């Protein structure tokens, strides 16, 4: 079997029949931090107890760090080939909450920032929401790509809190003044563990969190129910009151469509393949959009260019052919699970480097992978 796992944000997508193609074992959702370790160190123990199995790929919504990349290049690349890091799909980060009320909850960015810094501790501080009583933040206990995507937004946009939010996979380490300002914030493990805490009816109402849109509501329609999933983006633009948007994929697709391709000359560097959003556009960073739903990013795949086993090599190529295909692809499934397909130019770029046989970066390239590859 080809063994993969990691990020929980897209786990239900990868578990959907026929999204992963022939030869792939069922995806094991354990978090992006564990997915990166599993791949980089070939440690199946991050996925399960059968450590005779080898790891072949990971899902991650946390980018590979400079240290991770350099260590793999020195330790693993000579025998296993280059690693490949590519976007899989684009995603919003949803803000589901448990607090009854007929009114739409529509967070301004300033309000969102105050909720997650602890400055706003009561629902009455959310204008127009018609709710009052304590807010309780639920967050991911472990190294999480959802946390990275979310804190990247807070770092860029929460610019008038007492403290500042650092970009991190560990939410408890983000705010400069710590979690102490929050009263009774609750940590849970996995997208599912956080949603279970959010939905726990044995505690008082008031909980709020950040979440994969595939987990944030039971169906796509539920993402548009602003009594359960917050709109974000409420404000005033050119003198006129604007409403925020739901985290439905339709509200981030336009912004995703104009994300620049990775710089051609540097496409051998896995770091350039995953765009990150930031306050301002420039130097590889893409500005968070001023229209549509504001909190977005990419979730990614990590693969090897080379596999020791030729059948596995072919099966990996078949998966890339589908997932990045012009047609006969996974786009319908991607949308059904609340995500945004990659734009056509992005699919073409991924194919041109990693599929097209003549390219030096292509999976299973006979010249590059001659006598090399990850173990089967």
């Amino acid at each position: 079997d080809i063994n993969g796992g990691g990020a929980t944000l897209p786990q239900k997508l990868y578990l959907t029949p026929d999204v992963l193609t022939a030869g792939f074992a069922p995806y094991i959702g354990v978090g992006s931090g564990k997915g990166k370790i599993a791949f980089l160190e070939n440690k199946y123990n991050q996925f399960g107890t059968d450590t005779t199995k080898n790891v072949h790929w990971a899902g991650s919504d946390s980018k590979l760090t400079a240290t991770e990349l350099a260590t793999y290049a020195a330790d693993k690349e000579p025998g296993w080939g280059k690693l490949i890091q590519v976007p899989s799909v684009a995603t919003s980060v949803a803000i589901p909450f448990r607090k009854a009320g007929a009114n739409a909850v529509d967070l301004s960015v300033k309000e969102l920032c105050g909720v997650f810094s602890g400055r706003i501790a009561d629902w009455s501080g959310i204008t127009g929401a018609g709710r009052s009583g304590p807010i309780q933040v639920v967050y991911r206990a472990e190294s999480s790509g959802t946390t990275e995507l979310f804190t990247r937004f807070l770092n860029a946009k929460c610019t008038t809190e007492p403290g500042t939010f650092a970009v991190t996979t560990t939410f408890a380490n983000s705010y400069s003044l710590g979690l102490t300002p929050l009263a009774g914030a609750v940590a849970a493990t996995g997208s599912d563990g956080v949603m279970a805490a959010l939905n726990d009816t044995t505690v008082a109402e008031g909980r709020i969190t950040y979440m994969s849109p595939d987990f944030a509501a039971p169906t796509l329609a539920g993402l548009d129910d602003a009594t359960k999933v917050a709109r974000v983006g409420k404000g005033v633009v050119n003198g006129v009151a604007v409403e925020g948007k739901s985290p439905a994929a339709a509200n981030v697709s336009a912004a995703i469509s104009v994300v620049p391709l990775p710089a051609a000359a540097d496409r051998g560097n896995p770091d350039v393949w995953v765009p990150v959003f930031g306050a301002t556009t420039g130097g590889g960073v893409v500005a968070y959009p001023d229209s549509g739903y504001p909190i977005l990013g990419f979730t990614n795949l990590i693969f090897s260019q080379c596999y020791a086993n030729a059948t596995q090599t072919g099966q990996v190529r078949d998966f890339f052919t589908k997932h990045y295909g012009t047609s006969a692809n996974n786009d319908a499934a991607i949308e059904a699970n609340a995500f945004v397909p990659l734009p056509s130019n992005w699919k073409a770029a991924v194919r041109a480097s990693f599929l097209t046989a003549s390219n030096a970066l292509s999976i299973g390239n006979t010249n590059v992978c001659n006598g090399k590859g990850r173990p089967q």
